[PDB]
DNA sequence: TAGAACAGGGTGTTCT
DNA sequence: AAGAACACCCTGTTCT
């Protein structure tokens, strides 16, 4: 009962490999599946936080990937 | 003259003022009439336009504001 | 944990 | 022009 390690939110388990929140758990599934190239509108280092996670998908998604999370994670 | 002043998209005609695309018109009417507390993620100059302008509605709107947009435009002839 | 599904919000086009 | 309104999409929650 902690904190995302994505948004910084309140962490709800571990999602895909990672400890996050439950709006970050399904907006990585979502960013994988459906292929998005989303793209920053600054330089590749939005904030992402509880507030701000929904402006910059591309940082967000980025974040994700970067702490870990894969889909294919239980499976290890 | 045909290019949005706000997102560089095609314009469609004088909004509020200025040379902008439906969507800026629209989107700073929705930001004037109501509420845009809104926050920058990126650091207040983000890059507005048609592919991102969602992203952004901080610097989208100020973007409005600093072309000129005000609702009354009409009646200032 | 993982996913469907719903419900709310923002957007951008049509307005036979 | 200006504005209503509709469909679409994205997000985040509740439920399984
Ligand atoms: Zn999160
Ligand atoms: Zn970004
Ligand atoms: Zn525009
Ligand atoms: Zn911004």
């Amino acid at each position: 009962s902690h904190m995302c390690l994505v948004c910084s939110d309140e962490a709800s388990g571990c999602h895909y490999g990672v400890l996050t929140c439950g709006s970050c758990k399904v907006f990585f599934k979502r960013a994988v599946e459906g292929q998005h190239n989303y793209l920053c509108a600054g330089r590749n280092d939005c904030i992402i936080d509880k507030i701000r996670r929904k402006n910059c998908p591309a940082c967000r998604y980025r974040k994700c990937l970067q702490a870990g999370m894969n889909l294919e994670a239980r499976k290890t």
